[PDB]
């Protein structure tokens, strides 16, 4: 594959390769980084769907070497003619992101070993999982996961000598079908991981058909290496099928090489970690902990290296934390129905005495999503005895951008309803929490769920003196 080398380009040429069209004089330039418009510097070449006149100005003052867009708005085509900004127009703009990052590793961090991470959840925690197992080691690594890759990617490089890039692939606003496939062409990784497929706003949008057929483009991009695939998600399991001829597909899960049975994690069928080093786990916990391990094993990562690395693991934020053991309170930010199942099941796992289940409705995202979540968490305790559902709005705690709107609340209660789920709703998270709180058992087990409306229920239950317990 032909990619260039070096901080000098012709536009004619940096036109080609995004498969655009140049709109100004040919010349040829000097090459900073690919970066945004507002952090560009001098010789960046700026990738951005959308570009005005005043964008057009601002990457004149700063000396943007070229601007590659798919819509210019207004007169900016002319007013960068007039400006003499080289103006690089394309039809499908993914394509020069992905060459973006093609160029951006074989200039500034071609010896790199490289994993991808996609599926529906558990994405960036998996990411994080395996960036942690290398860096803990001292290796030298990338990831564009916080706790434009060719922008974050090029910054990192020039501060260190990379070893490891590991990746996260997301599945988009319209979602293409080759989203995956091109970016992981892009990155060439030794590695694909896939979490799982699961419903989610853009497969309620689409279907979860494409969403399983553009995730599975990360796979099918692989020529070599290893697929890393979650045996237990259905999904997963089957682009088992669609691996290329010399690719080794590499399941985790149940009766897999790398699996979670007997309280703890076994790799080929030995005792690797204990149960005694996963306390108060959950099953995307496990689940994501299995396929960091395949990564890494994948990579020849020294077992008692990989065994340090998830020995130390810090979790992102909301990742089934415990944020009391008496009561066991644990806070997680399920948001689809898998993620929702999910938890419950995992609380209910942990549940001495009676579960209280507080969960914030996802307001401003749409009837659907709302109704599907309000189905997954009636169906889980269906099976389940000895729970108490408390539903919220949030309305003290979140911004207009996630108010709850009325139709969201009565689709989502309507759900609860339908399904026979006893239920208590609140509009305030703070009312929500301290009704329960003042109604369980010290042995009970209360399970926040929810996105932006529970995120602030942490720093609420400290100021009502619940946490530190
Ligand atoms: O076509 C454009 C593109 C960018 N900007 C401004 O340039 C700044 C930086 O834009 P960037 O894409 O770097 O980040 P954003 O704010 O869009 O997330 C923003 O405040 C934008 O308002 C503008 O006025 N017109």
């Amino acid at each position: 594959a032909a990619s260039p080398a070096g901080s000098h380009m012709r536009l004619s040429e940096l036109a080609s390769y995004v498969s655009g069209k140049l709109i100004g004089e040919d010349k040829e330039i000097k090459v900073g980084i690919f970066n945004t418009l507002g952090d560009a510097n001098p010789n960046d070449i700026v990738i951005r769907h959308w570009i005005d006149e005043k964008g057009v100005e601002i990457a004149k003052n700063k000396e943007v070497s070229a601007l590659i867009t798919q819509n210019p708005k207004g007169n900016s085509l002319e007013y960068a003619k007039k400006l003499k900004v080289p103006i690089i127009l394309v039809n499908k703009i993914e394509l020069a992101s992905a060459f973006a990052i093609k160029w951006t590793i074989k200039n500034f961090a071609p010896n790199t070993y490289r994993v991808v991470i996609t599926g529906t959840n558990g994405k960036s925690t998996t990411t994080h999982m395996i960036y942690h197992i290398l860096t803990h080691a001292g290796k030298k690594a990338f990831t564009n996961t916080d706790a434009m890759v060719a922008k974050l990617l090029a910054e990192k490089a020039k501060k260190e000598n990379l070893e490891y890039l590991v990746i996260e692939v997301s599945e988009v606003d319209r979602l293409m079908k080759d989203h995956a496939y091109l970016m992981t062409k892009s990155i060439n990784p030794n590695v694909v991981v896939v979490t799982n497929v699961a419903l989610d706003h853009i497969g309620l949008v689409n279907s979860i058909e494409e969403v399983f057929e553009e995730t599975s483009g990360a796979v099918k991009a692989l020529e070599k290496g290893f697929a890393v695939l979650n045996y237990d998600n259905e999904f997963t399991r089957k682009m088992a099928k669609l691996t290329n001829k010399n690719v080794k597909v590499f399941f985790y899960g149940k009766n897999c090489p790398v699996t979670f049975k007997s309280g703890g994690i076994y790799v080929n069928n030995d005792l690797f970690i204990k149960k005694e080093e996963l306390p108060f786990k959950s099953e995307y916990f496990i689940q994501n902990t299995l396929a960091a391990i395949s990564a890494c094993l994948c990579l020849n990562i020294p077992p008692d290296i990989i065994k340090k690395g998830i020995l130390t693991y810090k979790p992102l934020k909301r990742r089934f934390s415990i944020l009391c053991k008496k009561p066991l309170i644990i806070d997680d930010f399920a948001h689809n129905p898998d993620g929702i199942k999910m938890a419950i099941k995992s609380a209910k796992k942990l549940t001495k005495n009676k579960l209280w289940v507080v969960c914030a409705i996802r307001g401003s995202r749409g009837k659907i999503i709302n109704k599907l979540n309000a189905e997954s968490l009636s169906k889980t305790l269906k099976n389940i005895e000895n729970y108490e559902v408390v539903i919220t709005n949030s309305d003290d705690v979140v911004d207009n951008l996630n108010k709850v709107k009325k139709e969201e609340e009565k689709t989502f209660l309507k759900t609860l309803e339908k399904y026979n789920i006893n239920y208590r709703f609140h509009k305030k998270l703070k009312t929500a929490l301290e009704e329960t709180l003042t109604n369980c058992k010290k042995d009970d087990t209360i399970l926040l769920i929810g996105a932006q409306g529970m995120d602030p229920a942490s720093k609420l239950l400290k100021k009502i003196k619940v946490i530190p317990c």
